DNA sequence: TTTTTTTTTTTTTT
DNA sequence: TTTTTTTTTTTT
């Protein structure tokens, strides 16, 4: 028994990168700034890499340009590759789960 | 603040929190919260708490505790050993955030 | 476009109903309690689950569970036998949401 | 101990009414349509304290707003002497509001 | 068309 | 009492 979700509301960091996987399914990267209050209560930016899968992947990669404010919502997946030793990726993912909106 | 940074999670706690205090007052708190999802997948979360809530859950919370934690992703940079630059990403309850234990 | 969403943690009230539809499927309703603290404050909600999630709340809810409840707001109109309107606000669980028993 | 937490984005229905109370604090309310595809929910939405003046300043028919609170069915007596509830989001010191675009 | 439960009293860009 | 165009049962 568990729950894992993301809900962000910010801007694209730049172009989306879409790929194709083996089968064909749509898969779009973005980054996403959030702005917090850093004491002054002052301004900090914080990146959030997110990843689409599926019909989310497809409309992200039509629509989002970089700038574009939007809402998003997924499940957080942090992923293990190796460079030349570990290393370590923390993405929310955004599939059949998760949700999009363009906002404007 | 502009944007939304919001994440929900229930799982359980991984180990014993570790608690910690500095020469502000503040307490924090460090734990990891394994969320599961059903093959059957296991995602690790590394959760820490700032001021009352991190007093709160040193206390009440122990390895394999079930926990609600409303707060907000944040990544940190850091240099590691062989000076490459390394990421972690972790939940950042406070103020703003939430905690509820169940059970 | 938008987005309706509602996420409560909380006690059921009693045990929930389930009605099975002419097609088989099921609905499923509850009340679900959440509280505050400062004297008490307790907020009851109207919770109905469809599909999938309606037959798992039928079987694993009763009176006093603990459930984490992810649904979507909805607000149906009626006129009463006084012939006036009336409103009830629903929180409805459906294949966008998401039921964790608790504890 | 419990979690009540509603999030919705969607359009304001018409300008923000805003009230002030005996302590100078301001009220305001707005409703708010959320769609699907096409259904249109329509949500009774109070804002109280800092995010009430904000939202009355900047609210108007239509925009579009990101808000955040908590359900609290209230009940009311009706223009004929009996009982109405209504189920309003409450967005306070706890919840947000952006405005969005 | 009532209930539950119980150890937590100042949210555009990478 | 009207706004706005594509989610069943764990312990690092």
């Amino acid at each position: 028994r568990g729950v894992n979700k993301v809900i962000l509301v910010g801007n694209v960091g730049g172009d989306p990168e879409t790929r194709y996987m083996p089968n064909g399914n749509a898969v779009t990267n973005i980054t996403l700034a959030t702005s917090e209050s850093w004491g002054q209560q002052q301004e900090r930016t914080e990146w959030h890499r997110v990843v689409f899968f599926g019909r989310l992947a497809e409309i992200a990669g039509e629509y989002l340009r970089k700038g574009s404010q939007v809402y998003v919502e997924g499940s957080l997946r942090t992923r293990k590759w190796q460079g030349q030793q570990d290393r370590y990726t923390t993405e929310i993912v955004v599939d059949i789960n998760g949700n999009m909106q363009l906002l404007g």
